[PDB]
């Protein structure tokens, strides 16, 4: 099988971090650093890492069975479909959110409705946070019972005076978690690609949240299944309608994208309808043309 | 010619955000439906209000402006860029749920503070003119400027009255044909997802994933149905033959009694061959 990337312009691709869609490309303000999120992780032969899942329509979603304490009440965890969660090889159910270090508020329903179907459950990256071992913690002004199933609808600072930091993971454990391994910019003078979208972000820099593969990229990898033929993929940025190529990327068998960005810009200065369409194998050291 | 290597369960619903819960055939076989989104055809061409990803489906954009009773979105793409009432119902990924109100979650797009949410509760009576451009709202929050949303749940337009997510919206004063059953005992199969839903699971022809799959494709139609086999994913055996119509719609013969509602949700479709109209499938369920 010949490895492939989709024929989709980056504006119709969706965020593998957050429920939403693609807005621009950018490389981070520190070349140098190192991210290691949970979700978008895939291997170009089709392994998904972390708690990545294959649909767009699992991307940062929780499900799990309501339970009180004396103290007050959490969620079981169930993996998505409601089938057991089992802790084994994942940080915590697939899909489950990687948005570390912030409060979550989490909208749910449970799975004859009647009257507000709907919880704002509200969740703390503090002690009780145990999605490795499968629980977590909530507080909510509305009354969730039994099997509740529902999507992040935006972040907040853990404390009042901080702020979120999209960029960090969470802690599963409460313990050897299983974490997709860290992202380093691979030499070469190049800089990690970052895909970014639009999302409720409270207290934060910017309202946007960063992941490094378009989460079609992900289910593409998973259904192609493709050998890798070299130590990375040569792809051209094409403009659809003149076929122009607007620039040249590096795609990884670890499964994430870089470019060399001209000095104060980057990708963030190319249009935002493009395609990426794979030209050939290339060495690790194949020195990349700059862009913006 | 392929379709998605994917197991049933983790294909998206292409006209609620939710996963496919299953497969079922209608209770009355002839029942004809004309749903807007999750609507592409075999070639890749988007018809109706389809867009191309699962974080598309079902979510609106607009300005928010005053009404002569409150509050109302002027609409725009989901991108933010303007919305032209033209050939397509409505903005790409507008809702198709019909008859009955919404309950749209939107934030700002814009820095934030304190709650950044609004439910914006939308009812599909006389101020709803999608293709024109423009809804209504009430919301116990103070949305303003650009809201971006997705819906949330949906309850009956009158009290009393039970929602059928199988019907679709009146868009105002392209609209994506009618899907006819083709006869033969073949049965529409329908893709069916949990949502929340007062009073009342949501169906759609073509889960979201297909649909990229199409667009992404672009590939030659050379045949007149697509024959599927539905590929048990750890056994390798074939659980089941489907027909996928040029048109964009998926269709099985399903056992009296029975169907691919009894059929495991855990499955792969997997392109065979090409097939003729008539085709004669092996009955499932
Ligand atoms: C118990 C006590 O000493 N104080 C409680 C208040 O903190 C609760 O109202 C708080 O109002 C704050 C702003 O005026 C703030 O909204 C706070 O939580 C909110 O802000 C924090 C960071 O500062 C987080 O971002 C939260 O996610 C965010 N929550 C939102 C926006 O809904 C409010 O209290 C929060 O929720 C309570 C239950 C505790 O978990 C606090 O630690 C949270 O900060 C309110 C309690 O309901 O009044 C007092 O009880
Ligand atoms: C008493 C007062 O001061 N004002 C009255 C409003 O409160 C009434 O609003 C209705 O409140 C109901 C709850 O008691 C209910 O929420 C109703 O809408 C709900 O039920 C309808 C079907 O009957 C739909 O399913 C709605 O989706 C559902 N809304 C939910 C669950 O949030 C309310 O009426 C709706 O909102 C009002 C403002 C109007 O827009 C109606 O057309 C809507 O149906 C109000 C009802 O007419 O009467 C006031 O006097």
């Amino acid at each position: 099988r010949q490895l492939t990337v989709p024929n989709i312009p980056l504006n119709n691709l969706a965020n593998s971090r957050v429920p939403a869609m693609i807005n621009k490309m950018t490389v981070s303000t520190d070349q140098n650093q190192v991210v290691q999120f949970q979700n978008g992780r895939c291997t170009l032969e089709g392994q998904l890492l972390g708690t990545t899942p294959v649909s767009a329509s699992q991307v940062a979603r929780i499900r799990g069975k309501v339970f009180s304490t004396a103290s007050g009440k959490g969620l079981n965890l169930t993996e998505l479909d409601g089938t057991p969660y089992h802790a084994f090889e994942s940080p915590a159910p697939l899909g489950f959110p990687d948005i570390g270090a912030c409060d979550w508020h989490v909208s749910t329903f449970k799975v004859n409705l009647s009257g507000d179907p709907m919880s704002r459950l509200d969740v703390k990256q503090n002690a009780p946070f145990a999605p490795h071992l499968g629980s977590i913690e909530f507080t909510s002004d509305q009354d969730p019972t039994g099997d509740q199933l529902g999507t992040l609808a935006w972040v907040s600072p853990s404390t009042s005076g901080a702020r979120v930091d999209p960029w960090k993971i969470p802690s599963y454990g409460s313990e050897s978690t299983h974490l997709a391994p860290p992202i380093f910019p691979p030499g070469f003078g190049e800089a990690i690609v970052y895909f970014m979208s639009d999302f409720p972000i409270v207290s934060g820099n910017t309202a946007q949240v960063p992941c490094t593969l378009p989460q079609e990229f992900v289910s593409h990898f998973v259904e192609q299944q493709a050998p890798v033929r070299g130590e990375a993929a040569l792809l051209h940025y094409v403009d659809p309608d003149t076929h122009r190529n607007l620039g040249e990327f590096k795609l990884y068998p670890d499964g994430f994208i870089t470019c060399v960005p001209n000095t104060g810009g980057g990708p963030q200065n190319l249009p935002t309808n493009g395609v990426f369409v794979f030209s050939s194998w290339v060495s690790r050291y194949y020195q990349l043309k700059p862009v913006g």
